[PDB]
């Protein structure tokens, strides 16, 4: 295994496990049901990812596949543990944003469905040879568009409607999510699974940076935002 | 791949994707929550199947297995993508019928459980050699019986009790479902997985006709029925 | 296959199928929704396990793997059908105990999450070589600790708070569960997957005895307890 990959996995595991300690002890100490739910959701997020990173750090959850002539020179290292992690953790992150926005349940169900299909077709893409890999990559990207038509549409609207004097708070919530979410397909397609701009070591580093941003630091941002809304009296 | 199979997959993909356009744009435009839920459920149904048909059309999601002497002459083409599709789409079709009938949640949970086990044991059957394949086929058929004791019993009863002057409407809902649902195990057992009456091409054509009936045209029937009930004032 | 294994699988299948008859006919005959839910949950428990035992009895659902020098002499027989069964049946048993205790939903979600991760890391452990197998075994055991901090904490507390004059009833509910639940990791680690104290035949017998205890006889205990609470008037 690439050394940069090896190190990125151990570093992601430890950072994610730090988040699990914060969220887990928060759930243990929370008295209000809405804080128990928040912490339990975000504890699952970091803990599932921390398990996936532990497996990759130990040399598991990976399969190496040959590339064709319609692909980058060499091979692709498919860390299928990533998609097992993502199919569970990304619907939970979206669920958390939706609960903070207080949006109706039909939008929650629609955004979770779009997200699960985005991940599933992403994993099909990763295992596919070209040109099928590229067809599935585009299908996965269109499911990502459907996530954002729901998020920046009905979810954001319900967030602005049911809260007062917190436009900048929710703007940061949706803007920061929007940025790291769109970075994943870019990081993916610039590696060996698309254009051979960089190899599996750099890709592993970039994904790890995205993962700790989305699961630990973004979680802390939603935590702080919940505190702000509670001190204002518009949390529940 | 068989040409009739190849064509049936492309034809099913396009027809299913037509349904996804109808249901998806209906969800986008729906103002009432109960219409949002209806369209989102049926959009998932056609879209998941359309993805499975795209994979099979492109030559993926299939494994060919040898038959024993207790089986039809030749081999069996197992399109395992079918069961990944079915384990998600058939509980959603049943959920839609149950919501239209306004039945209590315990019956919804019971019918979904029976259905998921029907599909799982069906996939075990398909991967099994004889005689195990035949044992699992019978077990799967008994789970299908359990679906209908719930459907034609408590679900239908609650549909007739909580609605007025729409006996013929609900009769068609349960009768049309009953017919295509029982056709699947027949189509399955007359192909190479049971009696060798026809090969994988004809079976692929028959399944595709069942799939577009159940997911597109039956969906349009439930759509029209929802409109009828709404114009009568007994939708919610 | 080991004869003791062969017999234990057929015996477990028949005993589990006996439980499915009791719980299934109870669901069919139940008039109150809360009894319908109880029977449907416990019918799923025995029926899913009975399917898994039928597969193992017929020689399916098993893979044999080589052991290293950091492991017991010989091989490990991994019945992966067990974990497919467990990932579905153990969250349902916990759900049933939580509903009987009338605990808030956040605790139900937390205990189900801990349980699913316990089973998943257990299956990773089983497929892993040493030393990874031992790392995952410990991780799985820590998820089991997290189940019991929730169960003996918030769930038990809510059981004592919302019921009168039934301390001994609930004490038996949590004590009997506690005992068989902790026996599983012990049985697992004393077989070929840990210390080579006994082989796959004895392990298969011990698991089968645990499985019928947890799914049939413990189910009958919760049934009798529900009857007691109903005759007292504190069931719902
Ligand atoms: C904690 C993990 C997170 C936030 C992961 C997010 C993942 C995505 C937004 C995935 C995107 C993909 C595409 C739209 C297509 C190409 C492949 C994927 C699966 C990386
Ligand atoms: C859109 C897909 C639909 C409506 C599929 C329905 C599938 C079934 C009713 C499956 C039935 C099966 C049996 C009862 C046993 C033999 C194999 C199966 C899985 C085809
Ligand atoms: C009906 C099945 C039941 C009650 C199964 C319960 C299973 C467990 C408590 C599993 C425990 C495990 C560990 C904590 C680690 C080692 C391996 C497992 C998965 C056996
Ligand atoms: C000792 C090396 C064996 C390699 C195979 C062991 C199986 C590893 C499975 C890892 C799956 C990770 C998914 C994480 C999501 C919870
Ligand atoms: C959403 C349900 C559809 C399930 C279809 C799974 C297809 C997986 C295909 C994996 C690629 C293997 C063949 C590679 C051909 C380029
Ligand atoms: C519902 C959980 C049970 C999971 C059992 C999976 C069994 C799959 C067996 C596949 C057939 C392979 C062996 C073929 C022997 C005829
Ligand atoms: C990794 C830090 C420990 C995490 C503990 C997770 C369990 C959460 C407890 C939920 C409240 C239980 C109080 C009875
Ligand atoms: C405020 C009420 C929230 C209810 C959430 C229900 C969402 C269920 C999602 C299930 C997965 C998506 C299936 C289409
Ligand atoms: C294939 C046709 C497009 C399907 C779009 C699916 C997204 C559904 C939108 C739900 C309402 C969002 C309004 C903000
Ligand atoms: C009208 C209320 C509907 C509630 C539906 C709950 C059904 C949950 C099904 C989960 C799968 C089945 C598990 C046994
Ligand atoms: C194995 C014994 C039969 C089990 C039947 C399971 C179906 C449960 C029926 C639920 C009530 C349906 C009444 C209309
Ligand atoms: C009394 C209300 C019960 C509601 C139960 C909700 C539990 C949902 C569990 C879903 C799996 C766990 C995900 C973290
Ligand atoms: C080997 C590259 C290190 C990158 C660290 C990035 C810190 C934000
Ligand atoms: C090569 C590992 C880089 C670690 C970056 C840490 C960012 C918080
Ligand atoms: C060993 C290959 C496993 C593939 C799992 C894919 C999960 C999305
Ligand atoms: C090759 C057979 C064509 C079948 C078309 C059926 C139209 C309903
Ligand atoms: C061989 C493909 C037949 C297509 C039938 C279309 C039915 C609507
Ligand atoms: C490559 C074989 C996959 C089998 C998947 C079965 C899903 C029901
Ligand atoms: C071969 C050992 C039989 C064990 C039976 C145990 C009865 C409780
Ligand atoms: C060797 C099979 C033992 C069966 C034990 C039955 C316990 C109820
Ligand atoms: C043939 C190996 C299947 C492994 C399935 C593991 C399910 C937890
Ligand atoms: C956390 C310990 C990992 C040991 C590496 C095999
Ligand atoms: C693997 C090199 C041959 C592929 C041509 C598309
Ligand atoms: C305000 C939501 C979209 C922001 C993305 C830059
Ligand atoms: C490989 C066939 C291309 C499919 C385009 C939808
Ligand atoms: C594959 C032919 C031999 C099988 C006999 C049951
Ligand atoms: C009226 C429901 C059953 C009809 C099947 C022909
Ligand atoms: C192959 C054994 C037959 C099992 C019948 C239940
Ligand atoms: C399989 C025997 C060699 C393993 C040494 C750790
Ligand atoms: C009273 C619950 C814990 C009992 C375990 C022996
Ligand atoms: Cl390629
Ligand atoms: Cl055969
Ligand atoms: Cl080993």
């Amino acid at each position: 295994m690439n050394l940069l990959s090896q190190v990125s996995f151990w570093v992601g595991c430890g950072i994610l496990a730090f988040g699990s300690i914060v969220f887990g002890l928060g759930a243990w100490n929370a008295k209000r049901q809405s804080w128990e739910e928040f912490y339990i959701v975000h504890f699952t997020v970091t803990t599932v990812a921390a398990c996936a990173y532990l497996a990759m750090a130990m040399g598991q959850g990976e399969i190496t596949l040959q590339n064709t002539d319609l692909a980058a020179e060499g091979v692709r290292h498919i860390y299928w543990a990533r998609y097992c992690d993502w199919i569970v953790t990304t619907p939970l992150i979206l669920f958390s944003i939706c609960r903070l926005s207080k949006v109706r349940g039909t939008m929650i169900a629609g955004i979770i469905m779009s997200d699960v299909l985005m991940i599933i077709t992403g994993a099909i893409a990763a295992f596919s040879f070209a040109p099928e890999r590229y067809v599935w990559y585009i299908v996965s990207c269109m499911f990502e568009v459907a996530i954002f038509v729901i998020l920046l549409g009905a979810v954001r609207t319900s967030a602005m409607r049911q809260h007062y004097d917190v436009k900048n708070l929710f703007n940061l919530v949706f803007t920061v999510f929007s940025i790291y979410f769109w970075a994943y397909p870019i990081v993916w397609i610039l590696g060996q699974k698309g254009v051979g701009l960089y190899g599996t070591g750099v890709e592993s580093l970039l994904i790890m940076l995205l993962d700790i941003t989305a699961k630990v630091f973004y979680g802390f941002l939603l935590l702080r935002d919940r505190e702000t809304l509670q001190r204002m009296g518009q949390l529940s």
